[PDB]
């Protein structure tokens, strides 16, 4: 919208075009408050800049939320790249330029802002972004970086996932149908945690391949048209963002809402709507941290694998205590988890 | 549109939006290729946020040109913090916190960029502006800066004056009528500059009492509406930029165009008007680059004094360089300058 487009109330919006490529960048900082902004850099097409604007602050604000309620000492920053083209249509050379460019950005801001892997770019994108700066997480483990962090990514909201259907009153995933929503890296990694828990997996994606293959393994696949229609115990979104909109919200027909998605709720009136239908959602921001804790806690704070997925695993605690303020205070989900943010960061 | 406005090819637009005061903040760094990028802090009220990035992005493109074509080390940079209300209906506090957080803006860029000085800001705003960050040029004396430019950027376009007329061929500038539009802190200077070369001057302010003073000097006054109708042997614009559009540059009666504004010409076609009628125009980014000739020389540099001052001279030098491309070449002087923008940068 224009509001978040133009009247964002962050500490720093940074864009550029180049002609050449047709690409449009976005740096926005929402936050330096705790340490340095960080957050991934998006690669995907925007019908409209306002678009890739408004996006950038909405998932740049969601950083300094995440970095705030795990206990990590960084502020909340995130990048978009808006492509002339989709992804996979972009030529070598050109995606090359693009990166360059992203790096030369990234780069005069020295040190406020710490980028990362996110939708459509990877550890050899970042391994490319720091041949031109030194501010990049998730370089390959060759190049010095912690690598992948989508398993933690998956660890961390599974546990989400566990204590929520906990809360929720239905014991355990033994036995419960969850929806999965994406079969990425992340989803299907989920996926199997959970089938392993004694979950029923329902699965939906748009690559048919990975659909087939999660149904040879034993799982169910969903139309997309029916995905937001199909009953389950939990819906897992694991895809795109902005899927739980006022309509979905009343419509969903599920009892808990755990998934790896950033800004999954579309709206404010969204969150209210599936409080009050007593479906029972786990703030991604808070659900999703694996991937910031495996990232900052590798690269920053020196920690092992093995502290990193003890860390993910903790969010599963850091959501009971959510659940405890919503339970107390009476108000959603993702206003207590503002709350927690808020409370650990010391505000 | 925020589109099109956002399809500059320069090198970064930073941006900033601040609820509490209502300010918008923009950052614009053209090039940094010759140095971190500089330009001074405007603070006025705009229309949309679109035009400020606008303003921004051109400023800052004729700052690239004016470090290059001058010889200062430094790439092109220029902030505009869009008002939310005119500057001097702005409390104090208000005006205070929108510095603090341009000082922010300015310091998470961490030395690519250094500000000064313009329009709507001073050596006091340079002071609180450093009392966040280091990247600032234009302090009061007394807090390490080097004070105001605006004599010396006076002394640039009196001097920018003096050859273009001489160009032209009209001699000297004694005894020719020489309308000085705005008469605020350079442009008084060069009123005064040019009496004492024998001009006959004719002013015009939006400001009443400067106009008195003037005419208590013996000046003439021209009434607003009259400025772009008055005939005169040199138009020198010393107030807002953007004077010279395509219709005024039909009908302008002068010989001359020397002033300090910056970005005088509105549109590419006004250039091309002005030389197709033999009015020979000096550009802007050389003309008025005393300013930057002194910030730079006396803060970067290490320039005494006297070198700002002799260096502000050579801006007449300059000009008869860029007169001489334009002749040769057969181009106008904007593009003549381009060239030697160019050609000094590399040799650079
Ligand atoms: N990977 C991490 O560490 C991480 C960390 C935090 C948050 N997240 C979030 O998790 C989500 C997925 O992450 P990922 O790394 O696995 O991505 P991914 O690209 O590897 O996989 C996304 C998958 O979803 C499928 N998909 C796309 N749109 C779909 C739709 N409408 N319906 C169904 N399937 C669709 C894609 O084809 C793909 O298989 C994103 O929103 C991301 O921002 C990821
Ligand atoms: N001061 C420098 O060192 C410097 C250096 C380079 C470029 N410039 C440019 O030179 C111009 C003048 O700068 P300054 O420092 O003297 O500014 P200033 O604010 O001190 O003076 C501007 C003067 O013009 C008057 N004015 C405003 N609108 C007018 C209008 N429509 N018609 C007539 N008069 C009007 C103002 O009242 C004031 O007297 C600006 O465009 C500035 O960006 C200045
Ligand atoms: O939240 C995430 O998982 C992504 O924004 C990747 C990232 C995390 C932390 C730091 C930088 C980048
Ligand atoms: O051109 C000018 O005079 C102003 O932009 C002031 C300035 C010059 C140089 C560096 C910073 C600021
Ligand atoms: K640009
Ligand atoms: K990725
Ligand atoms: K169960
Ligand atoms: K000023
Ligand atoms: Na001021």
């Amino acid at each position: 919208s224009i509001d978040s487009a133009l009247n964002w109330d962050g500490e720093m919006t940074v864009t550029r075009f180049d002609k050449m490529t047709g690409a449009h960048f976005v740096i926005r900082l929402d936050s330096t408050q705790l340490g340095p902004a960080a957050g991934g850099t998006r690669a995907a097409q925007y019908s409209q800049l306002a678009d890739a604007l408004t996006d950038a602050g909405k998932l740049a604000g969601a950083m300094t939320l995440k970095m705030a309620v795990s206990n990590l000492p960084m502020g909340g920053g995130k990048s978009v790249i808006a492509l002339p083209a989709p992804r996979h249509s972009i030529d070598p050379s050109t995606w090359a330029r693009i990166l360059r460019i992203h790096a030369e950005n990234i780069d005069k801001l020295s040190g406020n802002y710490w980028t990362g892997p996110d939708v459509n770019t990877n550890s050899a994108d970042m391994d490319t972004l720091n041949d031109t700066t030194e501010f990049v997480f998730g370089r390959s483990l060759e190049r010095g970086g912690a690598g992948s962090s989508a398993f933690t990514t998956a660890v961390g909201v599974f546990e989400a996932m566990k204590a929520t259907v906990a809360h929720r009153g239905l014991g355990s995933l033994d036995g419960l149908t969850v929806l999965v929503q994406g079969l990425g890296a992340v989803g299907g990694s989920l996926a199997s945690l959970a089938a392993e828990a004694g979950a029923q997996l329902l699965v939906a994606d748009t690559d048919t391949e990975r659909v087939a293959h999660a149904v040879a393994l034993g799982h169910t696949a969903v139309a997309l048209e029916d995905v937001l229609s199909t009953p389950c115990d939990v819906f897992a979104p694991c895809a795109m963002g902005g899927v739980i909109t006022t309509e979905v919200a009343r419509t969903l027909d599920c009892s808990v809402v755990a998934g790896a998605a950033n800004n999954v709720i579309a709206d404010e009136a969204a969150s209210d709507i599936l409080h009050a239908r007593g479906i029972l959602y786990a703030p991604d921001f808070v659900a999703n941290a694996g991937g910031a804790i495996h990232l900052v806690g590798r690269e920053v704070l020196g920690w092992s694998e093995s502290v990193v997925h003890e860390r993910a695993v903790a969010i599963g605690d850091t959501l009971n205590q959510v659940f405890e303020i919503s339970d107390n205070d009476g108000v959603t989900p993702d206003e207590a988890a503002r709350t927690l943010a808020g409370r650990r960061a010391r505000e």
